[PDB]
């Protein structure tokens, strides 16, 4: 059946790489991979020095006739975060030639988040739910974990809009947390927690209570 | 390719009847030998006609590109009608078919709250004002910032994200001069959406 492998390659989630007891994954995925020659190399390199130690899944047929083989190479935190080059080449009979992905951390210089929280607006307080707000703004590389918080629990109903590209070139975005109003007015603490590499830490925290 | 891709009108073009709201057939990889591509049209399934194909453009990559542009009635665009592409080639065994529509379901007005910066952010040169959108389906929409029936420029609104209810939200932040805020100028979020009354909706903010 007629056309080739395609390959994806996949960076580690920001959390993973700014937390050392967690375990960020590179992650390279072939499809389309032929029915009748399966066989896949996979071979990976960390700026340009091949590495020898990823884990090749075993391969899973589709159900379009086709194969999904997928390699994780685990990296190093400090790898990641100073700017390797993450490089899977793979390679199939079927193929005239190997095909090459490569993926590493934005290029630029990392920028602190600045981290305002914003309660209900006067307007919404009038309905049954209210929107406490998080603003994230100035940040840079646009690699970014939010979440939101009260009484040292995680709190269940809030969304986080995707990284928006300011116009000095730092990245912003906005959490929104949605709470019953009675709990806002009994006067409860919440708080946005802020994960990037250029914190110290890692990691911030705001908080958000009625006056 | 050659491959299409079919994008629907802006939503300020649907929403205001002077303005002209077209979706738009694009293909990419139109041979370097072959540009020669037709465009078929239909609305609802019915032929028509006042496509208008752009002059046949070139491309960095040996390859070509080819625009085909139709206006759509405002009305037909919002009541759902699926408005179909088909592209027809040598460099493909049949045609392609590609359709849109306005996303399906009933309309419901975005809510819409200003709030102000945040006290912590008062020690810098510029200061936010964010304007909160939400409740609002389809994500189609266009949001707007002034002060003195005066466009603002420096705003950026995040994409309309979806929300745990099936409705989306988005936030649209305006930077000022700190100074700006502090002397009382009142500035002003507009929206336009569907299901709001007249389609446009303005909510202003002032130091207090
Ligand atoms: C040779 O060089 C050529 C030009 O350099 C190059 O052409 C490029 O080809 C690729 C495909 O290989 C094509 O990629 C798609 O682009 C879609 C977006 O088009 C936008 O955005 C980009 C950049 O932001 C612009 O460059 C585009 O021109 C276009 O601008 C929009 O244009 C419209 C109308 O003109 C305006 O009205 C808009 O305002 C404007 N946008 C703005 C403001 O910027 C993109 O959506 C495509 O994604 C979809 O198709 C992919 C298949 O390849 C899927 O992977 C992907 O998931 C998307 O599928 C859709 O997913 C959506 C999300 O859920 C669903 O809603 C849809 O249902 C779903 N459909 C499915 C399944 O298909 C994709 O990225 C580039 O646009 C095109 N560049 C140009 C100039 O057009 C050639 O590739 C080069 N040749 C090669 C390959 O060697
Ligand atoms: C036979 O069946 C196969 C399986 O159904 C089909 O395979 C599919 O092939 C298409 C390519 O045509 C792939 O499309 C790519 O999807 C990428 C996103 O992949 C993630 O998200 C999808 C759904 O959200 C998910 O199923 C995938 O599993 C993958 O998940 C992620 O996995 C990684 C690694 O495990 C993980 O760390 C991530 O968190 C996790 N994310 C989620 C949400 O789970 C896109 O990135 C690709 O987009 C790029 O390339 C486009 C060009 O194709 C381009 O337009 C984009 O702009 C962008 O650069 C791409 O869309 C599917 O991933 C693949 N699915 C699977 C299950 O692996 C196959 O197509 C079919 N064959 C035929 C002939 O029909």
């Amino acid at each position: 059946l007629l056309g080739g492998p395609s390959v994806f390659l996949f960076p580690p989630k920001p959390k993973d790489t700014l937390m050392i007891s967690r375990t960020p994954e590179v992650t390279c995925v072939v499809v389309d991979v032929s029915h009748e020659d399966p066989e896949v190399k996979f071979n990976w390199y960390v700026d340009g020095v091949e590495v020898h130690n990823a884990k090749t899944k075993p391969r899973e047929e589709q159900y379009n006739s086709t194969y999904r083989v997928v390699s994780v190479l685990t990296v190093l935190h400090q790898d990641w975060l100073n700017g390797k080059e993450y490089k899977c080449k793979v390679s199939n009979k079927a193929l005239p030639a190997p095909i090459e992905k490569t993926i590493s951390k934005a290029k630029g210089q990392p920028r602190e988040p600045q981290v305002y929280t914003l309660p209900p607006s006067r307007d919404e307080l009038t309905k049954n739910q209210v929107s406490l707000t998080c603003l994230v703004k100035g940040f840079y590389p646009s690699d970014i974990a939010v979440e939101w918080e009260s009484n040292g629990q995680p709190e269940n109903n809030y969304k986080t809009t995707p990284p928006v590209l300011d116009s000095d070139g730092s990245f912003f975005l906005y959490s929104k947390l949605t709470v019953d109003k009675s709990r806002w007015q009994q006067g409860n603490v919440f708080s946005c927690s802020v994960m990037h590499e250029a914190l110290h830490n890692h990691y911030t925290q705001k908080s958000l209570s009625l006056s």
